[PDB]
């Protein structure tokens, strides 16, 4: 890899870990550091601390299930993941402590609404807690992008798993 | 001239990087084509599948985004609930080892991309996948790999095929630097 020519992207789920990773790349002389995150706060912090490129998720929803037993969180999530996959979604799973984060992309608003209703009902049936839902709205995305630009972002990038869906939300 | 709004509450076809995250070659090509026809000037393609990135550089993907390490396991079967029931036991282990897992469906294939874990963990997850498939009567059609050495070889192939810009994504550069 070329520290001068290649873009090195930090995929960040926590602000402090993000800052440490950007610092490592800076101290290695990386000239093009990007930060990719679903958390606008992380992208806002990166902008101030040497993130040259801020990578935003376009139109993705995140559902977070919280509970003490990971097997039960996953058991509860399986039916919703099954439906999401059948609707054409891409699903990303990660663990933040006792939280199971389920990011769902590649689906339109009415499908995101259905999946959030499913998550709510599954959490009740399985006795777990939903601590985050939704978040794919395009208007919110553009507002947040504008905040990044006005704070001084050097370069914005937007990632989507289905620009056919995203162009329909942006056409108006 | 902005997309979605004005004053910066919009995307910029020339100034912003627009990234296609593609799980299938045809879907990538269609989305790249749409972005080109809208006049997008900085189109990137992100994929865990090298074939997708090799095709993208030919069709207007100026930035190719690769994962730093990562393995894809593909399970094949007619009943998705059974594919997912089998996969969750391995996904649980992957998650406890710190992985990020991406799931997508390509027809009768459940593609499970696992990133963020070292080779010995990938070996263990592949062994688990084999055992789960055998016990549950499903077929694994792709497994293993994901090492940084292979990533570097594949990046060099992309460069030699004409990639204009490479980007590499990781959730832990503190570790990845040791492999590089």
């Amino acid at each position: 890899l070329y520290f001068q020519g290649d873009i090195l992207i930090v995929n960040a789920k926590d602000v402090d870990e993000m800052l440490k990773q950007v610092e490592i790349l800076r101290r290695l002389g990386a000239k093009q550091i990007a930060v990719h995150s679903s958390d606008w706060r992380i992208l806002q912090e990166a902008l101030k601390k040497g993130g040259d490129i801020l990578i935003v998720n376009g139109g993705g929803m995140t559902i977070t299930f919280r509970g003490d037993d990971l097997e039960a969180l996953l058991k509860a999530a399986i039916e919703m993941i099954k439906q999401a996959l059948k609707f054409g979604a891409t699903i990303t799973l990660s663990l933040d402590g006792n939280d199971l984060n389920i990011n769902i992309t590649g689906v339109p608003e009415q499908v995101r609404k259905e999946l959030a209703k499913e998550a709510e009902r599954l959490a009740k049936e399985f006795g777990i807690t939903v601590t985050r839902t939704g978040g794919g709205d395009v208007d919110e995305m553009l507002k947040q992008v504008e905040i990044l630009r006005r704070l001084g972002a050097k370069q914005i990038a937007v990632e989507s798993d289905d620009w056919r869906i995203l162009q329909e939300a942006l056409k108006k």
